[PDB]
């Protein structure tokens, strides 16, 4: 199943190496996780928490924090960017 990111998400994904305009959900997640890891947006002391305030990831997700344990919120924020 291929999905097509909206501009903002697309910019994010490419800024970490993706080149196509369509992806599998596994591919979106990988790049999203790479973006988070490379920029180190997570809390050092509570690593499942991401602080994405004042950042493209915050702009597209519409929140300045979330937790990687929140699978449903994370998919819903993704759907909204497809």
């Amino acid at each position: 199943t291929l999905v097509r990111p909206k501009p903002l998400l697309l910019k994010l994904l490419k800024s970490v190496g993706a080149q196509k305009d369509t992806y599998t959900m596994k591919e979106v997640l990988f790049y999203l996780g790479q973006y988070i890891m490379t920029k180190r947006l997570y809390d050092e002391k509570q690593q499942h928490i991401v602080y994405c305030s004042n950042d493209l990831l915050g702009d597209l997700f519409g929140v300045p924090s979330f937790s990687v344990k929140e699978h449903r919120k994370i998919y819903t924020m993704i759907y909204r960017n497809l």
